[PDB]
């Protein structure tokens, strides 16, 4: 019963904030500003940045015009902060900060006061479900959808009862204040003129939750101040303004600070290149490149592709070939690199540049070379680089951290950390990047919107992974349902894998055709569309059609593994040892300095040891040593040795003339063989005794007939899998390339129960790993409905993440990564030493832990940054608080400080925790 009178219509939209000031700003910003400043973002997001066929698709979805469209997209993502005008907001206000000034602001007004709290997205939630039909005409399940979708902005959408049962009254009020907000959304809706134009239908589940995505990075653009002052001067004034020219100012700053991002301009002026014209470097192009060149010619919008090929025969041109097909002829300007789990982003970046130079004007080099990258090597430049290069957010009040400027350094990460790379039309980053899309996490939406404008490629795609993971199929489903063209590269793929992938990407495209697979001799390329699915066969290289010797070597040959190497090196050569975890190569590179102890022409020890557990900077440089060493254009050394882990296995363009490893699944171990004379041009210059390729593996301890994996390897790999690959390599001799890839993978994934006629403790060994294997599979699927997002089928924007809804910000790497298994658990240290006043640098200035650092404070502590994995520390290092200054930076969230002593040693649960020059850190019980 709340009749408002006129005088109550009145009200001036001005007088609400929705940012405030703290210390050295006592300025504030107009809530009207801010929704008129994320509209504006918007608008020029759909003027500047956004991917015709992305404007296209959801114009269709939104059943208008694309003038309309935007303008109603500009509309619902600048009604986000609707909430805000709500007692429970209002009067948030700091005593210090005037929050008398702004409760006699609102008494003026005639509007009640109340002390209840609620988040203000749920709110706006809960006056926008009603308000969008009521008085914008739009149908309910539209505004509810919008509501929803808009309301969840800080990190989560709020859950049903969240906004429609357990909200209280008193928070969101009534009456006047229903007029007020009711004045504001007008105001605003006149401003970007939605009279008298069509209401857009926004009815489909998952493209309304990416939108929240949309809504979520328009805030943080409207939230930096550089970019976007607060328009009063102080607490006691309200701003007179004209909310046009408000907003044309305020497009003006939104194109200036996208542009800041490199968003704009990338237009890519077609065009209609060939394969060589883009990559003028190759010469003659390779069968899957000519293959592809033939695909692209009739590739559809929307549809899945999977190359498969044997390692190093240039899949990725093939790749970004297609990409750039799926661009210039069908709209979708962008792309994302999704690079294997350890490899590092590094080498990749400048092929995508070089290829960015023949599509794009050069203002690429102004770009990307800042953007696309999500290795920590741009970040470290980017912050000795003056000037303030670094994107900064301040006054965003998520619900559950303590303030604002908490929520704006936990926003900001966005610009930060790796998951930046996938803001910018052109990224290139790690896949967990894009497979964190469907897990319960934060701001997951803002994952699929950023990828929604873009055609993915997924590198190295590993049999074992899409077999013990659903990762991949999830994300295929929801690309499928945003119309994300995708391509996939693989050395080999079981069928029914590929079977699994595709139906995915159908499953949530919508393709009700049901027709099969068309099989293909391998290589090939599988592909799939609308009305068409096609299965390609081609001629593999005849580079590839080599015979690679295999060898074991035994437990009691073990450490005779050093006199093997010996022999077999002593004219000379290059070789690597892959172990599966840091312990064994460090073990093994210890135990192997006796028998190396030389040097090599770089002046630095032909034994070398290479794994992820150093410092940063001392990773850089034992990096640039071993693709100094082993790179197709390197100063290939007489004789040298890595040990190293599976960083070797997954990144760098390495070449060996001998490769051991450690045993792993069959995909893995070919993976890791791809290294072994990966280049033709080293062929006339290998010793006479490698000049055959040979694979050696390092044998299980084998009882019987029954292996015995170390710990280690079981810990890492599942371990029936590790039996089935030992079983189909045990009796083998020789390899036959390409075949013997796809042959083997498809013999230890692919159906075969092969016990061959053994011992009962061997088949007891078969069937007791299977079922621990099956077990662990059908725990994860029995327990997906608290770790994945639903898939784009779902009924409801409701529902779609349940918990830990708002916490906030859970986990994330810590603990979900892990129990899907996307990536190990871990914890990002700094390594510091000992000393009175406190932690210092190693030369030799002291820390200061209570205080956020500056740029380049933060670039020397992230120097000094590991990521510890080891089981043993794991937890007791987790115990060690962030220290209060570094939680508070974007920079050195989450990071804790290691502090060694002049020893190099430190106490870290019961365990020592060393820093070791040749081995790195080290765990190691007292
Ligand atoms: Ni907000
Ligand atoms: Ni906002
Ligand atoms: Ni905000």
């Amino acid at each position: 019963g709340s009749p408002v009178g006129a005088a109550g219509w009145r009200v001036d939209p001005w007088i609400f904030w929705a940012k405030w000031g703290s210390g050295p700003d006592l300025g504030w910003h107009p809530l009207l500003c801010h929704m008129l400043d994320v509209a504006a973002v918007t608008l020029q997001m759909w003027r500047r940045v956004l991917p015709a066929a992305w404007k296209a698709r959801i114009s269709g979805v939104l059943g208008v015009g694309q003038e309309d469209a935007e303008r109603w997209l500009a509309f619902f993502a600048g009604g986000h902060d609707i909430g805000k005008a709500s007692p429970a907001f209002q009067l948030q206000l700091r005593p210090e900060q005037g929050r008398e000034l702004v409760a006699r602001r609102l008494r003026d007004a005639g509007l009640p006061l109340f002390n209840a709290r609620a988040p203000h997205g749920t709110i706006s939630a809960n006056v926008l479900e009603t308000v969008l039909a009521d008085v914008f005409g739009l149908s309910g399940r539209s505004a509810r959808w919008v509501a929803f979708a808009v309301g969840g902005h800080h990190g989560f959408v709020p859950s049903y009862d969240e906004v429609r049962r357990d909200l209280d009254q008193q928070a969101v009020g009534w009456g006047m204040w229903d007029a007020a907000r009711e004045v504001l959304l007008c105001r605003l809706a006149d401003a970007l003129g939605l009279p008298g134009s069509s209401r857009p239908t926004v009815e489909s589940t998952p493209d309304a939750f990416m939108l929240a995505g949309l809504v979520s990075v328009a805030d943080w653009i409207g939230s930096n101040e550089e970019y976007f002052p607060y328009a009063a001067q102080s607490a006691l004034q309200v701003p007179q303004l004209d909310a046009e020219a408000y907003l044309e100012r305020a497009m003006r700053q939104a194109e200036r600070a996208m542009a800041s991002l490199g968003w704009v301009g990338w237009r890519p002026a077609s065009g209609s290149m060939r394969l060589t014209e883009l990559f003028p470097y190759i010469r003659q192009p390779t069968t899957v490149q000519a293959a592809a060149e033939e695909l692209a010619g009739e590739v559809k919008s929307p549809s899945i592709t999977i190359i498969e090929a044997p390692m190093g025969e240039g899949k990725t041109e093939a790749a970004m070939l297609l990409a750039d097909t799926f661009s210039t002829a069908h709209g979708m300007s962008g792309c994302y690199f999704a690079l294997p789990t350890m490899a590092t982003s590094n080498q990749m970046f400048g092929r995508v540049t070089d290829y960015l130079r023949h599509r794009y004007p050069e203002d690429v080099v102004v770009v990307n070379l800042v953007h696309g990258h999500s290795d920590l090597s741009a970040l470290l430049q980017e912050l000795r680089q003056k000037g303030e290069e670094i994107f900064q957010l301040q006054g965003v009040y998520d619900e559950a951290l303590g303030d604002e400027q908490l929520g704006a350094v936990v926003a900001g990460q966005w610009f930060t950390r790796g998951k930046r790379a996938l803001l910018p039309p052109y990224g290139v980053g790690t896949v967990d990047q894009a497979l964190l899309a469907v897990l319960q996490v934060k701001h997951v939406f803002v994952r699929l919107f950023a990828l929604s404008t873009k055609t993915v490629i997924v590198d190295e795609v590993h049999a074992y992974d899409v077999y013990m993971t659903t990762l991949l199929h999830r994300l295929l489903e929801w690309l499928g349902a945003l119309s994300v063209p995708v391509v996939v590269l693989s050395a080999t793929l079981p069928s029914a894998r590929r079977r699994e992938l595709v139906k995915a990407y159908a499953r949530g495209a919508g393709w009700q055709a049901e027709r099969d697979l068309p099989p293909a001799g391998y290589p090939r390329i599988t592909y799939a569309a609308a009305e068409d699915v096609r299965g390609i066969h081609f001629a593999p290289s005849e580079a590839s059609r080599r015979k690679v010797a295999l060898r074991w070597v035994s437990a009691p040959e073990h450490e005779a593994l050093g006199q093997l190497l010996a022999e077999a090196l002593s004219q000379g050569g290059c070789a690597a040892i892959i172990c599966n975890t840091v312990p064994r190569a460090q073990a093994l590179y210890s135990a192997l300095r006796e028998v190396f102890p030389g040097l090599a022409e770089d002046g630095m020890p032909e034994l070398d040891l290479l794994h992820a557990r150093y410092p940063y900077e001392e990773r850089e440089v034992r990096e640039a040593r071993t693709l100094g060493r082993f790179s197709r254009n390197g100063r290939r050394p007489h004789r040298a040795i890595l040990v190293a882990t599976q960083v070797i296995e997954q990144s760098l363009d390495l070449d060996f003339d001998l490769m051991v490893t450690d045993l792993a699944p069959v995909d893995l171990v070919l993976q890791r063989m791809g290294r072994l004379h990966r280049h033709p041009v080293h062929d006339p210059l290998r010793p006479e005794r490698l000049r055959s390729p040979e694979l050696w593996v390092v044998s299980p301890q084998v009882m019987g007939d029954v292996p015995i994996f170390d710990r280690g390897s079981a810990s890492v790999y599942d371990e029936h899998t590790l039996l089935r690959s030992w079983l189909a390599l045990r009796d083998r001799d020789t390899l036959q390339l390409p075949e013997d890839i796809e042959e083997l993978v498809e013999q230890v994934y692919s159906d075969g129960r092969v016990p061959q006629g053994a011992s009962e403790e061997l088949r007891s060994l078969w069937e007791r790993t299977f079922k621990a294997q099956q077990k662990v599979l059908r725990e994860d699927s029995l327990q997906a409905k608290y770790r994945y997002i639903k898939g784009p089928g779902y009924n409801s924007i409701w529902g779609i993440v349940t918990a830990s809804v708002e916490e906030d910000a859970p986990e994330l790497h810590p603990a979900l990564q892990a129990l899907t298994r996307l990536a190990e658990p871990s914890v990002s240290a700094v390594c510091l030493v000992a000393g009175s006043g406190g932690p210092c640098l190693p030369d030799g200035t002291p820390v200061d832990l209570d205080t956020p650092p500056d740029a380049a404070m933060a670039e020397r502590l992230l120097r000094r940054s590991v990521a510890i994995t080891d089981a043993r520390v794991l937890d007791p290092l987790l115990d060690v608080p962030v220290p209060k200054g570094w939680e508070r930076s974007s920079l050195l969230r989450g990071y804790r400080p290691l502090v060694f002593d002049a020893s190099g040693r430190a106490m870290v649960g019961r365990w020592i925790v060393r820093i070791d020059p040749e081995l790195g850190i080290v765990v190691e019980s007292p």
